[PDB]
């Protein structure tokens, strides 16, 4: 699990192979184990081109989203943001899926 400090900048890589006409899947980045079907908490989220649920103001997209990287960034980080982090790159269809479970633990 990453260790950031309380007030810095938290850093959960996670991306996708984009095939060759730019086709973005949808994701969604959600605090909390990964469920069975969208994500528990969600604190961002795309479409195709962009964000569809975004509280986003801390949280971000630091990597370009058109080429793959979805990476999430989070700004000032209190003991709150620690736990289970969940990218799910959505694939059109069902059981395809792309989960990535991330932990993160404040220090």
């Amino acid at each position: 699990g990453y260790k950031v400090e309380v007030g810095k900048n938290a850093y959960l890589p996670c991306s996708y192979t984009l095939p060759t006409s730019g086709t973005l899947v949808p994701m969604c980045w959600g605090k909390g184990f990964c469920p069975w079907s969208q994500c528990t908490n969600e604190l961002l989220r795309t479409d195709e081109r962009n964000v569809t649920y975004q509280k986003s103001s801390r949280y971000q997209l630091k990597g370009d989203l058109n080429k793959g990287d979805v990476s999430l960034i989070i700004k000032n980080v209190t003991l709150d943001d620690h736990g289970t982090y969940c990218c799910r790159i959505q694939f059109p269809g069902l059981m395809n899926d792309k989960k990535l479970e991330l932990k993160l633990d404040i220090k």
